[PDB]
């Protein structure tokens, strides 16, 4: 539903298109129930305007040989106005057109080669029949009479669509010929779809920015206020100057680009003049789009600056935001990888209320990156853009441009030895066969540092129920204290209780709290945001009191949420619990986990679970009923429940028939998870260690458990089980002394 | 009393008014008693002035067919001077009025549209008897000869006000017609109308800013100084703005915008200037207002601030302030979300010594905003507005304008099947029906960040004495402790003995203590503010030692007042309270706390109340007479007790009547009033489960209860029983050793 701007099914005025089986650009199909149901009349010369402000010409009426109803063209569409199948492309006559003047010869190569003499008569005597070469500024067609393999391209006309020319003009000769890279930047221009990953954020962008502005009629009537400055903000590299450039040509309003650097190079005074002169260039076109890339470079904070310009930079900002009245018809946009660091002056009402967020794209929307990167590429046959999307984690757009150049100078890196640094020229038998392959890919993954490894991910876990063996009560009471206020609603006001909202584990370690915690999100198809112990702990001695506000909201944003603390034991630690260091578990940081938790409305859909190993050393604030009340012990697996763990960690590995894991799990009476896991990991490095050394047979079998049973640890003492069997019914009690 | 200057009610000048039977705007109802009760001749053309500057003539003496006395008039006034009932409107004549000149045609759109030859013989000559069209700059009315459907503005006028054409004149031919954004954003200019929730406020600024300008005798004919410095603070987005543009239209004195950016973006030397012209421009015209918008964008502190020129402007303004005497008649106001940066100098005696709060609005105040913001929009009939405005908490004004446009595109979206981008224009069937939903409130509320959620909430809040079960003595306790001083302060100095400000509850922790201190505030209607014990633990680390001084005189302001500490054990534990880390329970904040209780003046209204689950870690200073001497103990409910605690907990819950409530309380022996509260919520949970399950019987059973009361936890233990009753009667005695 919030993408409904983006969806084009079930549209009555469209169909699929197929092969073609004539070969002729000169031809166009057309059709019955596509032609004759309007008032089109017989016309001469039609526009056919597509998609990236690109339209194209040919020769109507062309038909009745192929098919009728459906419509087809030739494959040579492929690259003008189409990227893809499913395209609805508006058709609609142009007549009574005004007449233009002429142009000269415009050749590339075509004396070099062969005989010209005049070259004149080989494109406007054949054709001038019923056909005027009705050319535009970006028009591209074959026409000649040697070989009709060159094209020509038009740059003179007095109005912007196309034209009737009329032959007895006066043409100034003055026509310098083009180069190559002029009209080779045009063609691989950003478009929508060059955006990989961010189809939400398209969607939100295209909702609040074109919406407003090709259709300010409709806002105005239903009496509501367009926003009128857009923030986009994000990590480096993640495609926010990307949407920008998409944005500057696939809107029909007038784009003015602002950097930031840019800005902030000028002289002192000077740079205001850019701004003021942006700011009166877009008032001027009612269709106007402003971005302001890099805005914190022009847009610090006001009380940690240091220069007056500056100062004096952000004041003029403020005031040509500020002075943008309704009628203007200008949206502001903005990008910025560091949105804390903008004045708080300027992400307020009526400047930058709207916040678009470019995070770190998930599997599938890297995979679309890559796709997109790769499109241009030769790729060979056995290479998994699946597996290269699964295996990168920390990896943004900018990222992933970054590993598929390093894939391809490592196919260019194999090929060293017939290509010939000292000589003229190289073969094109090896252009055609230079293709980056799996290897080439899996040696750049090898090396390639990603720059959003510290950023905290919110994602959809992997992690569903199968990976977790037995724990069917926890399970479900996961599911009706999770799953269920968020499916049903209607269930929980009905009754007038609201839902309790957080919930804490705790248990023996190696149990499979945090297994548990990425199920329950997985299940309810929820985010998931792990904070671990320890980077709490780091995250803090920097004496940044406020970060974590930009955790606890990022959850908020991103509802539903799953806000998982795992490892609290670690925190609880750095106090030493009850009396320790003088002071309780409740330290410096979990005092703001605390006020946050307080903070947060319960109908909200974002869910809070804590995990700890070591229930004796937490604080009772932390139990307080509305914070974390919610107390799900987690047992050590018995008898029935080991047989699943080890089900579930031996599903990826070729297990013998043999083995017999009940036997192995009756053996093990105080095993956690984990030492199962490390049982079955021990095992499999003695197979491992045993098919390399019969290798101067790929099956773990009976033996090779029964070998790794000797060496297994227990990871749980005796007077462990007994200590939190009694804290499993007295963990409440903590409250009060 | 104190909103006296907004109250028309008892008053003989004014009556009510219905429809009328008529449709015709040509005519006007007069009354007997109206008329003939004045001096008022019988005049040509009288003046009809309203409200916002607003005037509207007609054609007197068009009566005599309706009822008599009571005045009435047709539906077409209901955009022209008039927004609501209950209006008086000050009746004047105004005879030997001037000639001017005259105004040539004007027109629109009546020129594209049917035949117009000349347009002159159709609204001068059937109209010229006793009639010379007295038209003023604002008069909109409907005049023509084919459909009467146009309408016509004048602009060009000698004098303010109307008066009478006079023929043979000469104008000159350069008049440019006119659009319509120019008029259209006349009619909706913020009014007073257009604030909500800020009714205290609006008086509080009406009787310091109109009351000294309009009636500038009655102030110093008492012998008193008019305050000529307003400063308006509050959390950003709250309406300080709107009050600014309010004010700038609603008053009869010359105002002067001074924006905070648009002074500080001039260069070195030119700001200076326009804040000297402002004042200079003020003092020229005796009725006049000044408002400094964002002042602290040019007034920052002085010694943190960094460059010269901020400084200099700074004392600027400061010189501008001092060197306006008394008899200027100009007041300067101020608007800022940080108060507290602005420079201390500027909040003395004669610059800002008056300030106005305008807080976070409570649920009533958002109801109006909601309101004023949907009264241009079309809703449907099952949006209920004061469900959205009890939802939200920490919305504020633009978090409720940007609340209701995510509500409106939600709606846009749900119709994006029907409106076609591709189109020149969309059906007008699906204007008309477009409404906004209660749905699409819901899914806006959903995902609305407030940006006030971390200010501290001062309301009166909803707990009543019927969500606290038992505990009558302590309820009769606190209402002769608070209760009692702030209705009888007569029976109390007669006696001679100063009412107990502080109170400390203690015990075992779910058992009301919070409950007790909001029922207490709402049942005196005073106001509330709860700060609890991680909040002051994280307000404080960042060096801040001024962070309790706006929380302790935020109460003090909005008296009365309970100042309420939850949480107390969370302090002490920071320290571990006897021994601990070396230092008492008395670590950097507490004893900041003592320091202010220690200064609020007894006389005050201003109530504080503390609660600690942990009365063994207090520090001995925070219960010395005089700060929280009242020791109010809440022990554990008992039989009668916990029945009256569950019929509390399931007033909202269909419980059917087979389900026994005494038994479940003789059960529960040492069971506090969360836990009560856990087991209906688990109850519930058991019910919702067993509902959802049937659907692939909606009231809560006997045997839902039952199944709950199996794995009922006690949070209290024995020890912890006989603990509190220990320390129940030997609290006091922890001052001395
Ligand atoms: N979603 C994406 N789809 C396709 N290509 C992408 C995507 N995100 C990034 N890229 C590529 O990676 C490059 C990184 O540039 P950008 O992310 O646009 O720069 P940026 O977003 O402004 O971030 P900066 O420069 O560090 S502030 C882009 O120019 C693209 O070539
Ligand atoms: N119930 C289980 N089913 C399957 N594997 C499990 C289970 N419990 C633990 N494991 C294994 O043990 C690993 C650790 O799981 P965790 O959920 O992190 O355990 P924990 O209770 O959080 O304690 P630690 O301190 O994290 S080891 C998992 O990655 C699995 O390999
Ligand atoms: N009490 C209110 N009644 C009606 N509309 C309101 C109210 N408060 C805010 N709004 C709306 O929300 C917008 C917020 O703008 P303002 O609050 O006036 O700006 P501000 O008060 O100066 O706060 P800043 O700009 O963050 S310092 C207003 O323009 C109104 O449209
Ligand atoms: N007397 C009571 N009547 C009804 N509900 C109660 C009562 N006492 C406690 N509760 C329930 O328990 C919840 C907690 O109430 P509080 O006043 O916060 O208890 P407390 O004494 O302050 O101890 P904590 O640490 O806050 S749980 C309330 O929201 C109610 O749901
Ligand atoms: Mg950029
Ligand atoms: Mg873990
Ligand atoms: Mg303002
Ligand atoms: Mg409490």
């Amino acid at each position: 539903l919030s993408t409904a701007i983006l969806k084009q099914k079930n549209r009555p005025n469209r169909l699929i298109v197929d092969e073609a089986i004539n070969e002729d650009n000169s031809v166009v199909s057309l059709s019955q129930p596509k032609m004759d149901e309007l008032q089109l009349f017989r016309g001469d010369t039609v526009l056919l305007k597509g998609k990236k402000r690109r339209e194209a010409v040919c020769i109507v009426l062309s038909d009745d040989t192929c098919s009728d109803e459906k419509i087809r063209m030739n494959r040579v569409v492929r690259n003008n106005l189409r990227v893809r199948l499913g395209d609805v492309i508006s058709i609609q006559p142009c007549p009574d057109v005004k007449y233009g003047k002429r142009i000269h010869v415009l050749p590339i190569d075509d004396t070099v080669e062969g005989i010209t003499g005049n070259l004149f008569e080989v494109y406007l005597k054949p054709y001038f029949l019923e056909a005027y070469r009705p050319i535009r500024k970006g028009d591209i067609f074959l026409v000649h009479g040697g070989m009709r393999a060159v094209e020509f391209k038009v740059v003179e006309t007095d109005p912007s669509p196309y034209c009737i020319v009329a032959p007895d003009t006066v043409i100034h000769c003055e026509g310098e010929p083009i180069k190559r890279e002029d009209e080779e930047e045009s063609l691989n221009e950003v478009g929508y779809d060059d955006i990989g990953g961010c189809r939400k954020q398209l969607a939100q962008i295209k909702e609040m920015v074109e919406l407003p502005l090709r259709h300010p009629a409709l806002f105005k009537a239903i009496g509501v206020k367009p926003p009128r400055g857009i923030l986009l903000y994000g990590p480096p590299g993640t495609g926010k100057t990307l949407i920008a450039r998409a944005v500057a040509n696939e809107t029909g309003a007038f784009f003015f680009l602002i950097n930031g650097p840019e800005i902030m190079s000028k002289l002192a005074g000077e740079s205001e003049s850019n701004l003021r002169k942006a700011f009166e260039e877009a008032e001027k076109n009612a269709p106007a789009i402003i971005f302001i890339d890099e805005l914190d470079a022009i847009a610090p904070k006001r009380e940690k600056t240091h220069g007056e310009v500056e100062r004096r930079i952000v004041s003029q900002l403020l005031t040509l935001m500020d002075g943008l009245k309704q009628r203007a018809h200008v949206i502001v946009m903005a990008a910025t990888n560091r949105p804390n660091s903008i004045d708080p002056a300027l992400r307020r009402f009526g400047r930058f209320d709207r916040e678009v967020d470019i995070g770190i794209p998930d599997a599938t929307g890297r995979l679309e990156i890559l796709q997109i990167h790769t499109k241009n590429m030769k790729l060979a046959d056995d290479v998994d853009l699946e597996q290269v999307a699964n295996e990168t984690h920390g990896h943004v757009g900018a990222d992933l441009a970054a590993l598929c150049s390093e894939a391809a100078l490592q196919a260019i890196r194999k090929k060293m030895d017939l290509i010939d640094l000292e000589d003229e020229t190289i073969d094109a038998e090896v252009m055609n066969s230079l293709a980056v392959t799996m290897d080439d890919f899996r040696w750049a993954l090898s090396q390639s540092n990603p720059s959003a490894l510290r950023e905290t991910v919110v994602e959809v876990p992997q992690v569903t129920w199968e990976d977790i063996g037995g724990l069917e009560d926890v399970k479900r009471e996961l599911q009706e204290l999770v799953q269920y206020p968020v499916e049903h609603p209607d269930k929980f006001l009905k009754f007038g209780m609201t839902p309790s909202k957080g919930v804490l584990f705790y248990g023996p370690p190696g149990c499979g709290k945090t297994l548990l915690a990425k199920a329950i999100a997985n299940e309810c198809q929820a985010n998931f945001i792990s904070i671990k112990g320890p980077e709490l702990l780091t995250m803090w001695f920097g004496e940044s009191e406020a970060n974590v506000r930009e955790i606890f909201d990022k959850a908020r944003q991103a509802a539903p949420c799953v806000l998982f603390f795992d490892e609290l034991d670690s925190i609880a630690k750095a106090r030493g619990g009850n009396i320790g260091d003088g002071g309780g578990a409740a330290d410096r940081v979990i005092n703001q986990i605390l006020t946050e938790m307080d903070g947060m409305s319960t109908k909200k859909n974002v869910f809070i679970i804590g995990a700890t190993n070591r229930p004796d050393i937490i604080d009772p604030a932390i139990l307080r009923p509305g914070r974390l009340d919610q107390l799900i012990y987690i047992p050590l697996p018995d008898e029935k429940s080991r047989v699943a763990i080890l089900k579930a960690n031996l599903r990826k590995s070729p297990v013998a028939k043999d083995v017999d894991l009940e036997f192995l799990a009756k053996m093990t009476n105080g095993f956690s998870g984990a030492d199962l896991t490390e049982i079955c990991q021990r095992a499999c490095k003695l197979a491992i260690r045993e098919s390399i050394e019969s290798e101067i047979v790929p099956e773990i079998r009976r033996d090779h458990f029964e070998e790794a049973m000797r060496f297994a640890r227990r990871s749980v003492s005796d007077n462990d089980i007994r200590k939190y069997e009694m804290f499993a019914q007295t963990l409440q009690q903590s409250r009060g002394f």
